[PDB]
């Protein structure tokens, strides 16, 4: 049971995506503007950052409900959590501050001062360590989750903004947007080791399980991609095309998959880390942000009903003004909504329909329970006595 959860800062839901196959199963509303959403390293819980109402909204993995709203900062972007599960972290562009979130009592435990306009925000494996990204200081700052406070700030390109961890915990490399480079800091000494020098504008961060490659999305006109980086060499190995703007990025916990959220173009695009190819871009909703850890599997999957429908046209067509009889075969089903492709639609769940021209229309299906969403499709063939018959 793994799931992508993608905050469409437009339209103040989140998109559940049910990575298998690639299909979105539930939308789920929040506060204003989400920039960010994390799933919990058990998988229970979901953290999302709501820019504009300046909180932070839990949902619960298994029933797809948020379950409470913690106030943050000033402009909430980033949230990372911790280990064991027990404290969320949450950057505050606007004030930059930094919200410790204690999640044994929902409540803020702590706020730090960091950088200027923190942005992106990574926690070693241990937990002990927070990196965060200040975009409009050219610094990282390093937070020690045990004092709650800053113990060292590295010095960094400009607007630096995706930042992440190896999972052996000895790296840290950090996009630097405007300096179209690549720090990478040695996580034992806080120090910058090396600096890659990259075409566009690195903007979102991602490494993989094994620690072998790091995915980063890359910002241009009209040639935005996604790149790879060797951990080993510090060198980009290859560069995958996308769409528009691409922002946040992360890779599947099978190292198989690469997710891309296009905040442009109101998408997620899925990528074969084996080929390097696009295999899939969906819609989800409007303004598309998802940075960190996104992805996850989940202990208990929601009951998500299942979309399935029968007519009685049996020659594959249909005669004008001949009514046609929908029969609902879905399963965990509470609502309806049939689109019959003319304009008109129904609530019911055996509807009735007759066309009131000849033509090829298109019968969508979407079903729906507390837990989520499905679609089916069916394309109805509706002709006058004696004409063309389908193939």
């Amino acid at each position: 049971s793994t799931f992508a959860y993608i905050a469409n800062s437009e339209s103040d839901n989140i998109s559940v995506i049910d990575v298998t196959s690639n299909k979105v199963t539930a939308t789920i509303p929040v506060g204003s503007n989400p920039m960010g959403a994390v799933i919990s390293p058990d998988g229970t819980k979901v953290y999302v950052a709501n820019a504009h109402s300046n909180d932070v909204s839990i949902i619960d993995t298994a029933t797809n409900n948020v379950i409470a709203t913690v106030p943050a900062g000033s402009s909430p972007q980033g949230v990372a959590v911790s280990p064991d599960g027990k404290q969320v972290y949450v950057t505050n562009m606007a004030s930059s501050t930094l919200s410790v979130i204690d999640t044994t009592s929902n409540t803020v435990a702590g706020t730090v001062k960091t950088g200027k306009s923190p942005l992106g925000l990574a926690l070693s494996p241990d937990g002990k360590k927070l990196y965060v990204t200040n975009n409009g200081d050219k610094t990282v700052s390093v937070i020690n989750t045990v004092t709650k406070a800053v113990i060292n700030t590295v010095s960094v390109g400009r607007s630096p903004k995706g930042i992440a961890v190896t999972p052996d915990g000895t790296k840290v490399y950090v996009a630097n947007f405007d300096s179209m480079s690549i720090s990478v800091i040695d996580t034992v000494t806080n120090s910058v080791i090396d600096t890659v020098k990259v075409e566009a504008a690195p903007s979102g961060i991602a490494v993989n399980p094994e620690g072998t490659k790091a995915y980063v999305t890359n910002v241009d006109k009209y040639f935005n991609t996604v790149s790879m980086i060797d951990t080993g060499t510090n060198k980009i190995t290859a560069r995958i095309p996308v769409g528009p703007d691409p922002a946040g990025i992360a890779v599947t916990p099978d190292g198989k998959k690469v997710y891309v959220a296009l905040s442009f173009c109101n998408t997620v695009s899925v990528i074969d880390t084996a080929t390097n190819t696009i295999t899939a871009t969906m819609a989800v909703g409007k303004n598309p942000y998802a940075s960190g850890q996104f992805i996850g599997s989940i202990p208990v999957q929601p009951v998500y009903p299942s979309a399935d429908f029968k007519s009685n046209i049996t020659s594959g067509y249909i005669f004008l003004s001949e009514p046609v009889q929908f029969t609902d075969l879905s399963k965990d089903a509470t609502e309806w909504k049939w689109d019959f492709g003319d304009g008109s639609s129904s609530k019911k769940q055996n509807p009735t329909h007759t066309y009131s021209e000849t033509g090829i229309y298109t019968v969508r299906l979407t079903v729906s329970n507390s837990n989520g969403t499905d679609s089916q499709i069916s394309t109805v063939n509706v002709v006058l006595k004696g004409s063309p018959t389908p193939s």
